[PDB]
RNA sequence: GAAUGAUGCCUGGCUCGAGACCAUUCAAUCUCAUGAUCUCAUGAUUAUGAGAUGUGAUGAUGUCGGACCAGGCUUCAUUCCCC
């Protein structure tokens, strides 16, 4: 109607406050409004960004509902109650595109308004309900404070708020007048009031239901001596107090004297019954002592009491009138939620109408309760028109869609009349009457209704415009307007104030810091002390106890007044700590055992040089030497010319810088090769070849071409060719000019010497191929030299190193590929290289930061060793020149360098290639059977992430650099192990080097959860089962005591590493791996591997699996069923087999 | 010209089993409270939000082996060949 155009003026006019029920659906004008300011392109198009600001999820389904149901313009909501910490920055990130309108509580706004975010997120308009709480204890108020000053671009110029549905400010003495905690909050939040100014654009077509009072109950009540036994039973609690959960069931005492008051002792039955409903869950979930013998106390008291009001088993007469013909909507107001449960109980019991409850969502510890989707449910239910007539109950009571409620039945609700009011608006009266039933006993409820009363006078007051507003100027700062300025004055207010919010949540952030031994640990904790300073000046010692990992925070200061103020005083302290710190060519010729040579301008260096190499094919080894005669030796370079046409002859069709077998040299063999009846020489055919390739080692004259193909096998009837002459005719079609020359005993040249005499050659029917077969030896032999010449040639490259102590030989395997060419492989250096660079980097890290955090420098170590970093090096360095798919194992060829060049001279050569690429005390003692000088350190490494009402320091870094320390001493043992096993056995080795377990097996040799100190108990309760285990932070305090000898030792391995290696030895050898089962089991049945499923029970046995070669068996344990349930089913079965 | 088997290696994806680590889910924990009510007041009582921790499993991802098929190469036996 017009009001709405009314308020739509005076809103997009000017900032607003609203003041009237329900406002025909204010929220409705709201998005009419911001859909105009939408339409119209503002002068920043996102400046607009206007939410509506509820703390209510519930509610906030309902805008889901509200906010798609409307704003063809995009919008956005929250489920809420998320992990959104840096989540919110993507958020806006994507805010910006698609959600003009995103959904959120005030309190992660409120974290938003924190850290500075970009310019107050360009907002400029909002809409806001509950703004009669925005008082000094609220977030609003506190928002608005430094909101006040809407300065840049005016970032929130125009304020509008919903004070309507709350109307509960409290002070209607203070407030008889129209305006005057009202001037004080539209001095706050600095809006301007608008009111109903009337009833005309009202009451028009929204009807107010007549308000009915009733006298005392249509309850019995009729048993007041149980009044004086719940009087003894309150003397029972009073003992019980004096003993001193208990409270919880002295509330719940309270309460069933709440209920056997206000509605006589048959409903106190009924609450008896659900109290022990509810104490039966009690007795069932509680593993408390003390606390489930009070709960066997409870129930012998309710059962003494209840089991009289059974013998004893209200409005009921105004139920029944509106029982004819049900009401079609149904809303009965008390506060006692278990009442409300214990009501349809009763009202299928005697009456037998059907009834149904809303419960709060507040209560503790698995409540038995609706869920918040649960009272959604319960919500659609009542959209059921059946459930409507089983009546809606809750004590929340705000922002749902129930229309036309023709009864309204606030029983016993008093507080919030104004609520009432709310509640009075959610139904429209279509002749409907309000109705209160209150007792005619304990009148103070005329006091009551004259407040209704002065509540009406009130909204009547305030419906005059400016009835308490311009009236009072001077008395209104003798009344509240003075009391209640712009207090935003103090600047170290503001800044205390968030300090507070602020620390206390840091707090708990740096509480999040790793506990590890329990899921949450006390690590900060305070305690209070009453400074109170005779003469009225009280003072506040707040004793502040900080973690390890906090090291400056510990304040014991009387530094202010309040308790509270104290510790906002101590969050001013740690928020100023946390701004610290969280925020002629030479001759060489060719030997081998006409002899080869290789021509280069380049002259070998003898030490470059390898003095012999080896060959190794399947008959035997050949090895071969060089040696630089003359000294630039010069020939003519065009006969150099036609015999390098002929080389690359003999590498293009004849095998299909440059060889030569000299006698001295055999020019004209080189030339005569370039070149290049009947009667059989053999002297010819003694070593040559035969061209179509074949060997011709040797003839026979006994079989000759007329003799017959002799075919041994006849079974199929193979053509025995009585000729050889006809075996070439029935193929060919040839025949030998003269048949009677020997056979060429046939020698095969491709890549049980019967089959090599198979074959028998004519010498006229083959066109020779002109070579000796010892050349040819040669010939076929050169290729592999050839590797081995670029192999030296890249010796030549790199033994030229920046700097070398050895000559690179090794290097030249180190550089080939892993089980590439049947070479060896690099892994030894390679692992080194990696051990070493885990060593090297905790070195520098520490070496940085004394001051670190502990996985914070982790994370720093684990950056250093990401291997594209390690890949950066390299291409710094260019190995390269001795097709990455961004996936490859050159990081470890580099760790392969590493490795070698520490093996070539010292560690500190392999450190200058780096910097070229790269950059109970003496029980335990004796336990450790060792000697101990500094026990600082040894307490160092004895303190634990947890410790009784102490803390120094921290085992946690100790820890990191003696594992650092063990892997480098590790690996050198295990390189200085020189079984050169298989790699893949040698990755198994080095595997089993890295186990937790078997350090804190090494713990368990001395027995050191003994010696441990440790504030938790039930992580030495993890440590005793560990320990049964054996006759996991054992093996970590193990690590802390290595590098507390690493600082010992001046950072030296060598002397803990004597004490350690003994201990550390004689178990490697056995295997004795804990993945025997899964391991064996997938790898002995190759071919069938079949699997049973076990995650549908918990800890036992299920292990009839489907295996069929290794056979089926189960094997028992406590808790197999993770692991070595196949190791016993293997057991069992090797048993079987 | 080739092949067959057996023979180990290596590569791809797929899968199963352990590490690590990321997200989800539901419970829970602990703070932070905020309104109203008595209490001169403290204090007590009642309604309702924020997180963070978080149990389990889920989905991943990153290492590490399995198998599995798909393949490249080679020995040990032959069959066959090429003038």
């Amino acid at each position: 109607r017009r009001y709405q155009l009314d308020v739509l003026e005076q809103a997009k006019a000017k900032n607003t406050i609203a003041f009237l029920e329900t406002g025909a659906g204010k929220t409705l004008i709201a998005i009419l409004l911001i859909k105009s300011v939408h339409k119209d392109l503002m002068s920043q198009n996102r400046k607009m960004l206007s939410v509506f600001l509820v703390p209510k999820v519930p509610l906030v389904y309902q805008q889901a509902e509200v906010i798609r149901n409307q704003t063809c313009f995009q919008v956005g909501h929250y489920c809420g109650e998320m992990g959104q910490d840096f989540w919110d920055s993507r958020r806006w990130q994507r805010e910006f595109e698609s959600k003009q309108v995103l959904v959120m509580t005030a309190q992660i706004l409120l974290n938003i308004l924190r850290h500075s975010i970009i310019r107050m997120e360009t907002i400029d308009l909002l809409i806001l309900d509950e703004c009669h709480h925005a008082v000094k204890k609220h977030p609003y108020s506190l928002v608005m404070s430094e909101f006040y000053h809407t300065t840049p671009k005016d970032k929130r110029p125009a304020i509008f708020g919903m004070t309507a549905s709350p109307v509960n400010l409290k002070g209607v003495s203070s407030q008889v007048d129209c305006a005057i905690k009202i001037r004080n909050l539209e001095t706050k939040l600095d809006s301007t009031v608008c009111t109903i100014k009337d009833r005309k654009e009202l009451e028009k077509h929204v009807p107010m239901p007549s308000e009915i009072v009733v006298e005392y109950d249509k309850a019995a009540t009729m048993w007041s001596l149980h009044e004086t036994i719940k009087q003894m039973i309150a003397a029972v609690e009073e003992a019980a107090q004096a003993s001193s959960g208990a409270a919880n069931l002295i509330h719940k005492l309270r309460a069933i004297n709440y209920t056997l008051a206000e509605l006589g002792q048959w409903c106190a039955y009924k609450v008896g019954q659900s109290f022990l409903s509810a104490l039966q869950s009690d007795e069932r979930v509680n593993f408390q002592v003390d606390v489930k013998f009070q709960e066997s106390y409870l129930s012998e008291v309710v059962s003494l009491l209840q089991c009289e009001l059974l013998e004893g088993a209200s409005l009921i007469k105004l139920l029944l009138k509106y029982q004819h013909t049900a009401d079609f909507r149904a809303i009965v107001f008390v506060e006692r939620v278990v009442a409300a449960l214990v009501l349809p109980k009763v009202f299928a019991e005697l009456p037998s109408l059907s009834f149904i409850r809303c419960a709060s969502m507040i209560g503790h510890n698995n409540s038995q309760e609706m869920k918040s989707s649960q009272m959604q449910d319960t919500i659609s239910k009542f959209r059921d028109g059946h459930v409507t007539l089983l009546v809606a109950t809750s004590v929340a009571e705000e922002g749902l869609d129930i229309r036309q409620c023709n009864v309204v039945m606030r029983f016993d609700l008093a507080k919030t009349v104004l609520a009432y009011i709310q509640s009075r608006g959610r139904a429209r009266k279509p002749g409907s009457d309000y109705i209160l039933m209150v007792e005619r006993g304990n009148v103070s409820h005329a006091a009551f209704l004259r407040n209704a009363r002065n509540s009406e006078e009130t909204l009547r007051k305030e419906a005059i415009e400016r009835t308490d507003l311009s009236h009072l100027k001077d008395t209104s700062r003798l009344i509240s307007i003075d009391a209640v300025p712009g207090t935003v004055y103090k600047v170290e207010a503001t800044g205390a104030m968030v300090s507070l919010n602020s620390a206390v949540g840091l707090v708990h952030f740096y509480c999040s810091q790793l506990p590890g031994d329990r899921y949450a640990i006390l690590r900060p904790e305070f305690s209070m002390e009453k400074h109170e300073k005779p003469g009225g000046h009280t003072e506040y010692s707040c004793r502040l106890q900080l973690p390890c990992n906090a090291p400056f925070e510990i304040l014991e200061g009387p530094v202010c007044s309040s308790m509270r103020l104290a510790q906002q005083a101590v969050c001013l302290a740690a928020c100023k700590k946390l701004h610290e710190m969280g925020a002629e060519v030479c001759e060489s010729s060719k030997l081998f055992h006409s002899e080869f040579a290789i021509l280069f301008g380049n002259e070998l260096d003898a030490e470059v040089l390898s003095m012999s190499m080896d060959l190794y094919v399947a008959r035997a080894m050949i090895t071969k030497a060089s040696l630089a005669f003359k000294g630039s030796l010069d020939i003519t370079e065009n006969q150099l010319s036609s015999l390098k046409k002929f080389h690359v002859r003999l590498m293009s069709i004849v095998l299909d810088y440059l060889f030569v077998p000299v006698t001295g040299i055999n020019w004209e063999l080189v030339e005569k090769i370039t070149k290049t009846l009947m009667m059989a020489d053999g002297c010819m055919v003694a070593e040559d070849l035969i061209g179509k390739r074949f060997y011709v080692d040797s003839i026979c004259y006994d079989m000759s071409a007329e003799t017959s193909f002799p075919r041994k096998e006849g079974y199929l009837g193979p053509l025995e060719y009585n000729t050889y002459a006809d075996y070439y005719k029935q193929k060919y079609g040839v025949d030998l000019n003269c048949k009677q020359q020997p056979l060429i005993k046939g020698r095969g040249v491709s890549y049980v010497l019967d089959k090599t005499y198979y074959v028998f050659l004519p010498p006229e029917l083959c066109v020779v191929h002109p070579l000796s077969g010892s050349l040819i030896r040669g010939a076929q032999r050169l290729p592999s030299i050839m590797r081995r010449v670029e192999s030296m040639l890249l010796a030549v490259q790199l033994k030229n190193l920046i700097s070398y102590p050895i000559p690179t030989s090794k290097i030249l395997e180190a550089l080939t590929a892993a089980s590439c060419q049947e070479t060896f492989c690099y892994e030894r250096a390679e692992l080194l290289g990696d051990a070493y660079l885990k060593w090297v980097v905790s070195r520098f890290l520490f070496l940085k930061y004394p001051q670190k955090h502990e996985g914070q420098l982790t994370r720093m170590r684990q950056q250093m060793v990401s291997n594209m970093v390690l890949y950066q090096f390299a291409l710094v360095k260019g190995l390269q020149s001795y097709r990455v798919l961004s996936s490859k194992t050159l990081a470890d060829v580099v760790e392969a360098l590493i490795g070698v060049y520490y093996v070539e001279g010292g560690k500190i050569a392999a450190n200058h290639l780096m910097k070229w690429i790269g950059i109970d005390f003496v029980g335990l003692e004796r336990a450790l059977k060792y000697e101990f000088k500094e026990k600082g350190l040894l307490v160092e490494a004895i303190t634990h992430a947890s410790r009784p009402s102490s803390g120094v320091s921290c085992y946690q870094r100790l820890e990191f650099v003696g594992d650092a320390v063990l892997d480098h001493l590790i690996t050198r043992h295990l390189f200085f192990t020189y079984t050169s096993l298989p790699p893949g056995r040698l990755t198994d080795l080095r595997a089993a080097a890295v186990n937790n377990e078997n350090f804190a097996r090494v713990a368990v040799k001395h027995k050191l959860h003994l010696y441990l100190r440790h504030g938790s108990s039930a992580l030495e309760k993890q440590i005793r089962e560990f320990v049964k285990e054996v006759q996991k932070v054992l093996g970590d305090i193990v690590e802390s005591i290595a590098g507390a000898i690493f600082l010992d030792s001046g950072k030296d391995t060598t002397a803990a590493w004597k004490v350690f290696q003994p201990l550390l030895q004689p178990m490697v050898t056995p295997e004795t791996l804990p993945m025997h089962p899964v391991r064996e089991l997938q790898e002995r049945c190759q071919q069938q591997a079949e699997g049973l499923e076990y995650k549908a029970s918990r800890s036992g046995n299920t292990a009839t699996v489907e295996v069929f070669i290794d056979g089926v068996q189960v094997g028992v344990a406590q808790n197999p069923q993770k692991k070595m349930a196949q190791k016993l089913a293997a057991r069992n079965a090797l048993a079987a087999l």
